[PDB]
């Protein structure tokens, strides 16, 4: 796999190079709309993960399926990064806490902490597409139904892609002079917060979607 | 605080000392199982487990640092995850079950008498199996264990003040120094620097599976109408205080 061969600084800039556009805005109406505008851009920015094509289809669409609202929101929490206080959904679309009212609400306010907590850490936009992809990669691959030599295959791939990212975060870390403890210390804090936006994920879509068949013509396309 | 003042080492030894006992479910023999016995077994069980997780939480390093408020947001947000990772751990040696207690020891098909349950079972075990295959030691489990006390809660504190960001920073100060012990443990057992770092994001990135099955745990255990059986902000605030 041609995936397992980058470097930290080609990984980077196929990342990069991957990341979609920033797109333009009844509340509820505008966000399903943009969104809905915003999927067909994850599909293709998917395909260029570096690994992701790698997989069978079935396997690509299962791990869009879990992670797509992840995307969409660790997308969100990166374009709000610079306005403490407020969700950017769209440059013509930036809300502050008192329009998350209407459990809307509950959501904003941890789009919000997430948002501080990437600005504390003054995460980096090397660092951000890293952390999309291995969203894109991880969210879906402990649910795969299948005991097959295949979908171990599959598993196995997905975990040496992920390793792939690992190794590129350290290497942008310690590029950035950071010491090794500081280097290990920084990658766990990102991946922590990975737990949180699993967690705002879940309270998302039971508040709220793709089916599984629509992701697949979507990929076929 | 002195927390901040352990090496790896006595942390690891704190954490190894703090480990709360296994518990039997009542020795209840009625079986086979309906839907309402079985989910009355497990939440007897949980329910006994939650007095010693709160024993447990208050001897991990840093924890008790914390304002009793604090203390209990943390288990507010992170207490099915903690007995969830607990179970997934007993069961490892055990593929295709899940060991709730040394006398109840079930399969994937058991899991099929309550609605619901068989795709957080499947979930569990698929986790014991990526655990099983990691060949994950019992000194990393203490340590994914407190990260999922101290991590679970740290991003919805409301921190208006500056003691929320002093409380903050002191849980992220010790998650650091639960990553150090992680690595410590990885460069002792012969691990790269490579393999060490790879190592750690493969086990933390296993959170995010384990937040996932306690989100869908707790739709499910409000989906069967068991509301008031997740543990009270209050009743979490007694057993601290005790
Ligand atoms: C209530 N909520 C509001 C709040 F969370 F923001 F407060 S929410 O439900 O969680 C909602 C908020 C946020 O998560 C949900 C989601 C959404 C996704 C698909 C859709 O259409 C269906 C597609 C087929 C309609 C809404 C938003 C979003 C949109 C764009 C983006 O870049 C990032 C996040
Ligand atoms: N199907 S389930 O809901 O997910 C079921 C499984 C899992 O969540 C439910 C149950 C439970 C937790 C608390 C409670 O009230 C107190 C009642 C039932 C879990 C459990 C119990 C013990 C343990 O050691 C590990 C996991």
């Amino acid at each position: 796999s041609l995936a397992l061969s980058l470097t930290a600084d080609q990984m980077v800039s196929a990342l990069l190079d991957a990341e979609p556009p920033i797109l333009y805005s009844s509340m509820m109406g505008l966000l399903t709309n943009l969104a809905d505008r915003e999927l067909v851009h994850m599909i293709n920015w998917a395909k260029r993960v570096p690994g992701f094509v790698d997989l069978t289809s079935h396997d690509q669409v299962h791990l869009l399926e879990c992670a797509w609202l992840e995307i969409l929101m660790i997308g969100l929490v990166w374009r709000s990064m610079e306005h403490p206080g407020k969700l950017l959904f769209a440059p013509n679309l930036l809300l502050d806490r008192n329009q998350g009212k209407c459990g809307m609400v509950e959501i904003f306010d941890m789009l919000l902490a997430t948002s501080s907590r990437f600005r504390m850490m003054n995460l980096q936009g090397e660092e951000f597409v890293c952390l999309k992809s291995i969203i894109l990669l991880n969210s879906g691959v402990y649910t795969f139904l299948s005991s097959t030599l295949k979908s171990l295959e599959e598993k196995d791939h997905i975990h040496r892609v992920l390793d792939k990212i690992t190794d590129t975060l350290i290497h942008l870390m310690a590029k950035a002079g950071l010491t090794l403890q500081q280097q290990h210390q920084r990658l766990a804090q990102l991946l922590l917060i990975l737990s949180h936006i699993r967690h705002m994920s879940n309270k998302g879509m039971e508040h709220l979607v793709p089916s599984y068949d629509l992701l697949l013509e979507m990929l076929d396309a």
